[PDB]
């Protein structure tokens, strides 16, 4: 009964919703993640780094789809926010490998929203996942899976030298 | 079985990780108040302003103390964190009395985590708590009280004029 | 019955607002020690500016306690305000032997009102003490210890001779 | 007995002790006015700001008599100092009719010791209030019969309105 | 018998004096390391430079507590300073290791401090103990940790290579 | 069985050593003469802050021996401090006669080592004591005797006077 909504169909609104707790889900593990590594007994600063500037960016998308959830005249609903999948993360790569993970399933989501906003006709929540998601999502995946390589050239017979050397030498400088 | 942890009870342990979980909860709260006043059918621009703020100083207060944590050796925890209490924060007056509410349990929260500290004899934990969070709910609980008395003066026998006028005068100029 | 009101007792509200006697009593007690040596018969420019000073300072610490007492929710209530000791304030010497005793009563008074807070298990005031009053008053006695013992040690067998040259080498340069 | 005093009555001398305790009086005054608007459930921070500074202003006429009174050689004498008139001040036009009334107090104390240093053929005083007092009377109670008038258009049928726009509009920007 | 000596108890004083003393002594302990690492035979200039700023530190420390031992009326006294507990101090590691020992010592002093100031009711020491002291052996403890957990990382299969990398990207560039 | 070392006899290592520790001897007696003159009882700023430039001289010194002691291939050795020879220094006279006896037991020292480096045949050692040890004694001797004089010419029949003008006419401004 909105006086500005236009071509906004309920199905899209509700699936906006939920990637808003996808998002927020992701930057609480993000979260997470960066004060494991900031442990006394952990100790990679550059890792921790690398997970806080994308606990930011996964708290920044998620209020960039509430903006335009607004913009639509659509009403933003928030759920529960389901603590992250562990305590601990283990290696720089096993982190790594669970970040990867975790952006896939981020990715697919907007795959999934746009294939529904291509379905009911939705061309401005197409431009705008276009916009600002789909080519983030791809970017960062990218990077995660160049970082991985290296971690795992690295880990080799000597597994703590090689997490040292990529933290100091790839990570945070 | 820390290297560095001293004089870190497990109960002060316990007690931070709780307080995150509710600085987490209030920055959530703030985000669903901020993006209620941005609704094209409320539509008051430095009440969402006002609430938005609050969210990013929450979540930094949460943030503020894991990094706490971590520097005494005690491990953070994460918990599920519960979506706000409400959908619709109603008016101005209504969203500001629940942020005072909203800020009276976090400063309870402070405070009890004070007493057990100096139950313990931790005079780092105490100092913190004093340093970063006590006098900050206060300032924060009197401008929240200012408000309140300014919309309260305002809203008589015409509350919508009352309402405009206090976000377009006091609110985010 | 304030809508901020939080951990904040009667006794130590009370308390407060006699402080706040105190430090304007203080303040009163250096505006006259001040114009006594701006007497054309006394004649000690720096020792008037010093006195000047104190009484600037004094009134400081009276607003910073007023401004608390509202932040906290209490009521400020003033009382008379009792004149000075002296007329007529004798040499540098008894004048700094004077305010001496003056910011011992005021460091005492501080320090009960910082045991009432403890007491009552109120850290935000024992915090706000601590910041703005406690080390305040112990740099200004250590000053002013040092001030006696130059003055004592001056004031020989040519007393004027010695009262001139601190206010010329010590003071208001 | 002074070396310097001349043609300065006792009269004139013992008059000037008098109105430096008015001076102190009503800076003492605004000082209550001040930090009562500054009350969480009072909450006008322009009406708070206009009468902190009338308690400087005040303040510092109470010195500059002061100066003057050593400047003639005579001797300041201090008197106990009453506490204000109320302990609360009602209502932003409360407060402007008391700060006339209390300003009007001062304007004919002035008034009296110019006729008394007219008596006492004292051209010097004379000068010195008219130079230093009178105008800045005359322009006070003008800016406070101004402000009052407007109070008064405002605070109409709704009298909260017309507070809040007055110490918005009018008051410290 | 001191003028300005006030709520400072004599076993405050003396307990100041003796934390004087284990500071100096860090302060010599970090000396001896600083000058260890720069000799040919070990040649580690960044653990050399670690070392030297810690030596410093500590030294600011101590003259700390004297300037505050005369600002409240105690009277410094000084006892003989022994020698570290080592001449040579091995590896980076074993190095890192004694430099905790020594601070978790240096802090639990803090600690009893802190206790017997609250004890003898004394919250100028324990402020001053709480703003200058506390939190810089937490922070320096923490960066301790993360310090040993890199070199032990590293340390591994070839000990010199782990050495070299760590003073080489870790410490002093 | 340095791979450095060349012509450094042991007998020139091991007064190198205790020279280090008379240094540092001399740095702890400094120090505490700075912390007495700052005393509330005996408060003269310019001669605390005179022996504080001393103190840090001296521990520059011990410094410099042992950085020479490494570049030559030395292994510095540390011994027990004792403590300074008084706990009390009376007044600026009796402190600058015990300063000048202190010097002149380090310059004997320096004069010897010299002698032992000449025998030895080591021209780099007496060159090093050369050019950072030798004429700084003798410039801060002729200075102290400088002081001494000119301290003795004032303390006269007023002493105190004397003690006052010397610290404030001479000494740090
Ligand atoms: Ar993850
Ligand atoms: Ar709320
Ligand atoms: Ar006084
Ligand atoms: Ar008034
Ligand atoms: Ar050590
Ligand atoms: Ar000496």
């Amino acid at each position: 009964s909105s006086q500005i909504r236009q071509n906004y169909s309920t199905e899209v609104e509700a699936a906006v919703n939920r990637l808003v707790n996808l998002y927020l889900r992701a930057s609480y593990t993000y979260l997470s993640l960066g004060f494991y590594f900031d442990r006394d007994d952990v100790a990679l600063e550059g890792v921790c780094h690398f997970f806080r500037e994308l606990a930011e960016e996964k708290r920044e998308g998620a209020e960039r789809l509430l903006k335009m959830q607004n913009q639509r005249g659509g009403r933003a609903l928030f759920q529960d926010l389901q603590k992250p999948s562990q305590d601990e993360w283990g290696t720089t790569l096993d982190a790594m490998k669970a970040a990867i993970v975790l952006e896939k399933s981020l990715n697919q989501a907007l795959l999934d929203l746009h294939a529904l906003g291509s379905a009911q006709a939705d061309p401005h929540l197409c431009d705008f996942l276009e916009s600002h998601f789909l080519d983030e999502e791809v970017k960062l995946i990218k990077k995660m899976g160049d970082h991985l390589t290296n971690i795992q050239r690295l880990v080799g017979s000597q597994a703590g030298l090689g997490e040292y050397l990529f933290e100091r030498l790839t990570l945070k400088h």
